[PDB]
């Protein structure tokens, strides 16, 4: 039964599309956190009242080293606040910017901890659709957590989208690309050729790319779902076994 006054609040992270993120401190506990707050006007005028509570209850359920914890959840009238992990090193989308690329041991360990935390939530039903960068967020140990709202921009849409179980191996070749390259495969000018480029599968590698890394993302980035690189598969993939931490 927690309330509000349970938590010492501190810096806001980040604004959100239904509220804001704080970094907070659990009083009993003196436990650091993330307190999310969401306006339930917001989530009212999406219509995603009913799904936020679906996804919350999927998530509670959730415990992976790689997958942001959802320590609890309450309300009071006007909002919904979440008790979240805390991630002190940042955004993974922020740490590539820094960096412009990450190299081969980043990038397959990485995939390896994506594909560590899908197949977990595989075995206990639970599938995840797209996977953006800005929605990773990394612990004190340098591990990767996924941190979104998608257990059941274009950029990151498989072709299907533009769908099931399939749609998190096309968004693992989209990761890989982008770690290693700094930018999404199906980067373009205009959004008809950005949609064209997505639908008709049209990438290319720069000459940095290793033929293990391209034989990877060709494997995942395919039109046909039923036949993209699987989650056993990919931790299975040479080039993730040879480099990965
Ligand atoms: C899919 C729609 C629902 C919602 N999400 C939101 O409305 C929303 C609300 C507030 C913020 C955001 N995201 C953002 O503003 C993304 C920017 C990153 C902020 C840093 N966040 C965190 N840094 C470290 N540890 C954490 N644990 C939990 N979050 C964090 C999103």
């Amino acid at each position: 039964q927690w309330t509000l006054e349970d938590f010492d609040i501190g810096r806001p992270l980040g604004k959100g599309k239904f509220g804001n993120v704080y970094l907070a401190r659990e009083r009993q506990s003196k436990f650091i956190l993330a307190l999310k707050v969401l306006f339930k006007t917001q989530l009212e005028k999406a219509g995603v009242e009913h799904q936020l509570r679906r996804e919350v209850e999927i998530q509670s359920h959730l415990r992976h080293p790689n997958i942001l914890r959802l320590y609890g959840y309450f309300h009071d009238a006007t909002r919904v606040y979440l008790i979240l992990e805390y991630a002190p090193l940042g955004t993974v989308y922020r740490e590539l910017q820094k960096l412009s690329r990450f190299d081969e041991q980043r990038t397959a360990t990485y995939i390896t901890e994506l594909a560590n935390a899908l197949s977990y939530c595989h075995s206990k039903r639970v599938i995840h659709r797209d996977i953006k960068p800005e929605n990773l967020l990394l612990g004190s140990n340098g591990e990767l957590k996924i941190a979104d709202f998608g257990w059941s921009t274009l950029d990151y849409l498989p072709p299907e989208m533009i769908h099931d179980e399939k749609v998190d191996l096309w968004s693992l070749g989209v990761l890989c690309y982008e770690f290693l390259v700094g930018m999404p495969p199906f980067e373009a000018h205009t959004y008809q050729e950005t949609y064209r480029r997505i639908s008709r599968v049209e990438f290319t590698f720069p000459d940095f790319v290793t033929e293990g890394a391209r034989d990877l993302i060709s494997r995942l980035l395919k039109h046909n779902a039923s036949q993209r690189l699987t989650l056993a598969e990919v931790l299975e993939h040479p080039w993730i076994k040879a480099n990965s931490s």
